[PDB]
C-alpha cells in the first residue's frame, strides 16, 4: 500500500487496507449511492468547511472512488489522485486547475485528436486559454514558446498516433527554470513509464484504454506529484485565500497536496465531471492485471512490427523505436520496459487500399478505442484527428495513408494471420 | 413513445420501443462498453463526420443513455435531451453551449448553492461569463438587468430551498423580446410541472433528484424544447460553419435540435462530463415510477406542513403555497399537481434548538440530498449553501435558523412520529 | 424496521437502519464480494460452527442480500427470510427443506406451469417426493389427500392463471391439525395480500415478478412465519442434531427461525441456488415502491376487465370476482385491497383468433413474466404450461382458447387503445 | 472463436464474433432483463418446445450469459457449457443430470469440504444418491467402488487441499470400460490443465475462484465434452422420450450435447440454480485474464513453497509435486504448465502456533475463498472442511495443524514478507 511495497501489490492492496471494516468485504464495494448520513450537525459543518476529511456527497468524493484513486497515486507515487468522468475531462481540469482567460499553454503536437480540439477550439471559445503548439521532438521549441502567461508545459508520454517520444527530462528542467509545471498525459504507458521520475509534475490518464484494458467504462485520472512549488507568484488561486471557502489557502491547508485537493473542491464539485462508482469499481479490477497485460502488449506489438515490415503489401512501419523514428534516441532512453502497443503503418495504394484492408479484417477489431485486451484498427485521419486540418493532421504524425493498431492480447499468430489474409485482399 | 401516448405509458416505452432486435431484451440493456464496430470505412468515416447517426465513442453517445435521452424528451415533450454526470455538469454545459468569455447570464436569486458558486465563481474565473444575479420574484428585475453581452436568462422551478416560484410566462416574454432564452432549472418539479408549456426554452435537471428517486446515481440531464430561434445573431457558434467539424453548420444540419445537437458535439466531446450507463440504466428505472412517487411526495407534504404549523416548537413553516410565501400567486397559478415535497421551517431557540432537532431524529435521514423516497432533513446555512456569504444567503432565501426537509415517501404517521418527538427534545 | 411502523415506512428503512457503519451510505451498496476478512483465528471458526452470527461467504450470505431478506421478513412480519437464485429454486427449497424420498407434498391444482412440472415431475424423478395434486377448491380434497407421509400443504394465492383464490384459513386448519404446515406461494400477490394472517407458516415469491416490479432480475424468496411447531415429530431434520454441524438442533438453536436458518446452513450452502448482490439491490429497489404499483395494476386490471367484457371479439372474461368465477367468495373474503393484476379471456374464433389478437398488439408486449411496469400478454396453453398434458393444463385452469394478461401501470387508455384495434383484427 | 485460434484469442472473442448486430458493441453487454419479446405467436411455441433456439426467459437462458457459456466451451473444447448460480449448484447438477434415488456415484476423497458434505449428507437425505469414496491415489479403488448403480466417476484435479492429483487416463479407462463417464473437477486449474484431453467427459467449474480472479462473483460451469455415448441403456433420461417435454429425446434432438442440453431444459428451468448477468458480465472480463493470472499465480507458489521449506517455524510443506507427495509422478505426467497456486504447510507448535500465524498476517487476508488475485490463508480444519468429522479431514488431506495458502500474484518478495514475519511472532 505504501512506496515500500512492489508495483503489483500496491494494484492489489493499496486503498483498500483494511477493508471495510463494517462487514470485512475482500473486494471493494460499489457505493451506487449520492448521500451519506452525518453523525451529528457539527460533523456535516465541519465537513463542508474542509475543516474534516469524510465523504459528504457522490459528486464530490466516494468510497468506491476513493479506493481508485489513493490505488492509482500509490502506483504512481504521487500525493495523491482525483477520478472524473473521461479522459478529457482529466486533461480539461488539469489545465482549468492552473489556467484561466488570458493565460497560455505550451503543448506538444503529438497529440490525440480530442486533446487537440479542446486545446485549439475548445478551451480557447470557452476558457479563454491560448494552446501554443510546438514541435516537442526538440526541446529548445518548447523554451522559444514560453511566455509570462504560460502555466505549464504539456507532453504526451507515446504520442498517439505520432509515436514520438519528448525528452522529458530536458523539456522538465526547462519548464521548473521558467516556474511552470511539466504536464505529461501517461494514457498510453501505464506502469511501463513513471514520468514523476523524469521530471514531470503531474500525470493525466485515461483510464478507459490500458487502465480499463477492457473496453467497458469511460473515465479519466489526475495524479499529483506533491513536487512542484506553487508559491511563485504564478498561481494565486492556490495560495491566495479562497472566498468560496471564506478564506481556504490549498497550499496552507493541504500543503503538498494544494494542486489535487482544488481539483476537487473547486473544479469537480462545481464543473461536476464525476465518475459513477460502478466505473470505479471496473477500473479497479483493472488495475489488477496491468502489469501482465503491458507486458504482453509491448511483446505482441514488437512481433507485429517486425511482420509489417517484411510484408510485401506495406509501404512503412513506425514504432518508437523504428529506424525512422525521429525520437529513436528518447525512447531508448526513457522506456526501458517495452514501447507501447500502438503500431502504425501504410498499405501500397494509399488511402484507397487502406480502406480494403481495414474492411477485410476478420478479428481485428475496426472501432474507435485504444488500450483495449483485443486488438483494433482505424484509420486515424477520418476518425480520431478528422476534426484537423491537413495539415494539423501532419502536425500530430497523421499521414492521409496511416493505419493505427492497438495490438492486444490475443495470441500474436492470431493476429498476424488476420493481417497477413486483409494486406494480401488489400492488393486486389 | 410519441406525442399520443400517456404520462406513463410514455414512462414505460418511449425510447426503448420496440426493444433492441438482436434478441429481444424487454429491459433496456446496460451496454457497457466504450466503442462500437463499425461496418466499414466509410460508415466510420460518415459517423465521424456527421453525416449519418450512430454510435461511436460512449464519452459522445451510447444505447442506454440514448434510452434515457429520448424517454425525458417524450416525457418533456422536446426535441431531444441530452445526459451528462451531473446536474452541475448539466447546467455548465447549458450556459457554455451559448456563452462565453466576456457573455452575460442573468440568472433568478432563489439557487440551490452550488449553482450560485458556480455563477458566482467558478465559471467567472474559469469562462469568463458574468452572471447577473436579480430578484426574480419581480419580473422588472430581469428585463433591468439584460444588456447586449446577455446570452440566456436562467431560473429554478422551485427555489431550493427559498421555496418561491418564479413567473415563467412573464420572465420568457422578457426573455424572448431581447432575443434570448430561457433556462429552466425543474430538477425538484418533474411530472408536477412542464415548463416547456410555460415558455421555457430549455430545461436542464439533476436526475439525481426525484427522477431517479432512490439516492443511488448522481446524474444530470439537458432538455431542448426546439422552440428557440438561435439565428438572430446572438448565437454565431450554432450558425456558422464549425472548424472542429469542417464546415457543419448546427441550424441547418440540425433544424430545431441545434442547441442540444452542440451540446453533445462540442461540450461533451471535449469537456467529457459523460453519464455511466449504469447510472442512465438506474434513471430509466425511476422514471417508470415517477408520477407515482410524485404524488406521495406532494401529499406527504402537504401533511407534514400542517401537521408542523400547528407544534409548539415550530417557529415558522414555509411552502409554496404557505400563506406568507411572497411567490404563493405564482405557485397557486403554476403549480397545479402537488407543491413539491420540500419544507423548511424553524424552530424555537434558533438555530442552537434546530441543531438538536436534526440531532435527535431516529427515522428522517441526516444527509445532503433531496428526492430521495425516505425522508430527509439538512441545515442549509452550514451545508448546502455555506460557500455563500451570510448577504448571500438571505439572496437565496437561507435563514440562520432554517431547516429543509425532503418529505419522503414513508407512511406519514411515521415521519409525523418522528418529527414530534424530536421537535419536543430540541426545547430541552 | 419493526411491527410498529407502517409498510411504506418499513418498505424504505427495515434492514439497513442504522446505514452501514463504515461510510454512512443511505443507498444500500452492492457488496459484489465473494469472501470477507475475520477478525481472527478464532472469529472464523466460531462463524463456520454456528456460534456467532456474520458474513462468512457469498453463496451463503451477503451484506446486501441481507437487507433484502431482513426488509422482506419486516413486510411479512415474519421471523427471517432466505434470497435464492429463482422463484423455482425458492419453491424447490421451502419443500425439500422439510420432505425428502418418500415423503409427500398435498398441493393445490391452480398452479404456474413450472411449479406444476417441479412437482409432477423433477421433484419426484430427483427427490423421490410424490406431490398430490387436488382441487383445493373444496378444502375437504385437501383433508383426504394427507396420509402419514404428508409433509406440507401448498397453495398459490391467486391461481396462475386459474385466477382461483383457496380458503386460506379452512386449508390450515386442516394441515395443522394434522401436524404439516401451510405453504403459500404469495407471487402475485405482495402487499395486497397477508398469508400469514390467514393461516400460513411459509411463504415464497418469485421476486422477478411485482417485487422487482421492472422485469430486469430473477430471483426467489423464502419468509418464515416462526409460528409452526416443527417438534411433532413429522420434522426430525429440524429437531435432531445435526451430524454435519457436529450435533447443532435447529429448533435449540434457532427458535422460532429453525426453518428458514436450515434453508441457508443446508440447502443454499451445499445446493447453491444464491442470489447475486446486484439482483439483491434491484429488487429493494423495487420494494420501495411495491405498494404504489401494486395500487395501480388493480386498479387498471379492474378496468380491463369491464372493457374486454363488452368487446363484440371477447367470447369469455376471468378474474378473481368474475360472476362465473368457482371461488369468487374467497376473493371478496380476502382479497380486500385489489383482486391481482393478472387476466385471462378468450377470443371469438378459438386458438386461431387468439393467435392473431396476439400477434397485432403493438404496445403490449409478447413475452413470458407477470408483474412487469409494461402490460404483458401469452397464450399459456403453448408457453407456460405446455410442458403440461391437455389433461393437467385443464386442471390448473388453462384452456385451449385462453390469453393470459398482466395489466401493467401504464395510462390505462393506452393500454385499452391497444386492445382494441389489436381484438378488431383477430377478427378479419 | 473457433478450435484453430489460440487459447487467450478465444479468451478475448468466442461467443461474442461478430459483436451485438444492433450497436456493434465492442464489449458484452450486460442483458439485466428477465424476458424477450417474441416474434410472434408461432415463434414463441416454437421456443418452448425446444423446436428453435433462442432467448425465452433468464432463469433458462440469457444474451450475457451465454457468451461467457459459449467461450467457456470454445476454450475448454466441449460442445456447450451451462452456468449456474455456484459451483455447488454446478456440481448438483452435474450429478442430478445423470443420477436419482438409489442410484452410486464413485468419487475421489481429496475434495473441497462443501463438495464432501453434498455428497455425504445432502444428497443422500434430499435426493437418495449413494456416493461411495474411494483412495483415488490407487486406481483400483475406483474400479473395485463400482457396481451396477454407478452412474458417473467424479473426481478433483488437484485435491483441495489434500493437493494429490489423481492418474486422469488410468482411471477414465475404467470409467468407460464399465459405461460411465468421468467427472472433473477443474476448479483449481483452468488453463493450466485440460481434462478432455485426458479422459474426462464432464467439467465443472466454480467460476467464483480463478476464472473470475478477483474475487466479486459468486458462479458456476458445467463443460460438456461431447464424448461421451449416453445410450448404453445406464442414462434412460437423456434417451427416452421426455415427458416434460410431449416425447422430445435430448440424445436424437441434441445429438453430441445431449447432456448439457438436459442440465438446462430439465434441472436449470426447474431447480433454478441461475446466474445473475452482471455476474456473467464479470466472469467474462476475468477470463481475459487467466492465462496470465495462472502463469503468476504458479509461479510465485513455487516460490513460496521454497521459502516456506526452509524457515524454521515450519515443520512440513505440501505441493502437488513435493517429495512427500504420494501422488507426485501423476502431477509431473499431467501438470505440464504449473502445479497450482494452493500451497499448505504445517507450524511447529501444532494447531495452537497455526492461530497464533494466521492471526498475525498484515497483508495476506484471512477469508474462505481460493483463486482470489490476492493472497489469502485460512485453517482448514475449522472452516472449510469443519462439517467433516476428524477421520473424514484426515481422508481428504485436511490435518489438525494444516494451514492452507491461496498464493496470489502479487509481488512475491512482499508476500515472503508477511509470511517471515507472520511465523516468528508463531513461535512466541
Ligand atoms: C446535495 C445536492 C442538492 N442539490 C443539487 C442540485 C443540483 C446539482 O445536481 P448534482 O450535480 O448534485 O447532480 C442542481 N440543481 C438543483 C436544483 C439541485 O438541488 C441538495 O440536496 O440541496
Ligand atoms: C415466467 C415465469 C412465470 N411465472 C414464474 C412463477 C414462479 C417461478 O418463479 P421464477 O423462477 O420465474 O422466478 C413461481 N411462482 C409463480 C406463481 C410464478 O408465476 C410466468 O410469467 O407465468
Ligand atoms: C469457500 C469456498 C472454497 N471452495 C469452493 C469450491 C467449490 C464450491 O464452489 P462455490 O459454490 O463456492 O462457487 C467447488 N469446488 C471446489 C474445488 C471448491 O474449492 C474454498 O475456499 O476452498
Ligand atoms: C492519449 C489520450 N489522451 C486522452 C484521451 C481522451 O480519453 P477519453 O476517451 O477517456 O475521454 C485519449 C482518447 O483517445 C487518448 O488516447
Ligand atoms: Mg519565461
Ligand atoms: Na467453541
Amino acid at each position: 500500500d505504501w512506496k515500500k511495497y512492489g508495483y503489483n501489490t500496491r494494484a492489489l492492496h493499496a486503498g483498500y487496507e483494511p477493508p471495510e471494516q463494517a462487514t470485512g468485504s475482500r473486494a471493494v464495494p460499489i457505493y451506487q449511492t449520492t448521500s451519506y448520513v452525518f453523525r451529528d450537525s457539527d460533523h456535516a459543518a465541519r465537513l463542508f468547511a474542509l475543516e474534516e476529511p469524510g465523504f459528504i456527497y457522490t459528486r464530490i468524493g466516494n468510497p468506491t472512488v476513493s479506493v481508485l484513486e489513493e490505488r492509482i497515486a500509490a502506483l504512481e507515487e504521487g500525493v495523491g489522485a482525483l477520478a472524473v468522468a473521461s479522459g478529457q475531462a482529466a486533461i480539461t481540469y488539469a489545465i482549468l486547475n492552473i489556467a484561466g482567460p488570458g493565460d497560455e499553454i505550451v503543448s506538444g503536437s503529438a497529440l490525440y485528436g480530442g486533446t487537440y480540439n479542446l486545446f485549439r477550439h475548445t478551451l480557447y471559445k470557452k476558457s479563454g486559454i491560448i494552446v501554443k503548439f510546438v514541435d516537442e521532438t526538440d526541446p529548445k521549441n518548447i523554451e522559444e514558446a514560453i511566455t509570462e502567461k504560460t502555466k505549464a508545459v504539456y507532453l504526451e508520454t507515446i504520442g498517439n498516433p505520432g509515436l514520438t517520444v519528448p525528452d522529458f527530462e530536458a523539456i522538465a528542467e526547462i519548464a521548473h527554470r521558467h516556474g511552470v509545471p511539466l504536464i505529461v498525459d501517461n494514457t498510453v504507458a501505464p506502469y511501463i513509464f513513471r514520468p514523476f521520475e523524469h521530471g514531470a509534475d503531474i500525470v493525466v490518464y485515461s483510464a478507459t484504454k490500458f487502465i480499463g484494458g477492457h473496453g467497458t467504462s469511460i473515465g479519466g485520472l489526475i495524479v499529483d506529484s506533491g513536487k512542484f512549488d506553487w508559491t511563485n507568484g504564478k498561481f494565486p488561486e492556490l495560495v491566495e485565500p479562497d472566498p468560496s471557502y471564506h478564506g481556504v489557502s490549498y497550499v496552507e491547508t493541504f500543503k503538498e497536496a494544494a494542486y489535487i485537493a482544488k481539483c476537487r473542491t473547486q473544479l469537480l464539485r462545481d464543473l461536476g465531471s464525476c465518475m459513477s462508482p460502478f466505473n470505479a469499481f471496473l477500473f479497479i479490477l483493472g488495475l489488477e492485471t496491468l502489469s501482465l497485460r503491458m507486458k504482453k502488449h509491448c511483446e505482441n506489438a514488437l512481433k507485429i512490427v517486425e511482420f509489417l515490415k517484411s510484408h510485401p503489401a506495406v509501404s512503412w512501419v513506425n514504432y518508437p523505436i523504428a529506424e525512422g523514428n525521429k525520437t529513436r534516441e528518447n525512447a531508448l532512453k526513457y522506456l526501458k520496459e517495452g514501447y507501447g502497443a500502438i503500431v502504425t503503418f501504410g498499405v501500397k495504394g494509399g488511402k484507397e487500399a487502406g480502406k480494403k484492408f481495414i474492411d477485410s479484417l476478420t478479428l481485428i477489431s475496426h472501432l474507435a478505442n485504444i488500450g483495449d485486451a483485443r486488438t483494433l484498427a482505424i484509420h486515424p485521419a477520418s476518425t480520431t484527428h478528422q476534426q484537423l486540418t491537413e495539415e494539423e493532421q501532419l502536425k500530430t504524425g497523421v499521414t492521409p495513408d496511416m493505419i493505427r493498431l492497438s495490438v492486444g492480447i490475443e495470441d500474436v499468430e492470431d493476429i498476424i494471420a488476420d493481417l497477413d489474409q486483409a494486406l494480401r485482399k488489400s492488393q486486389e
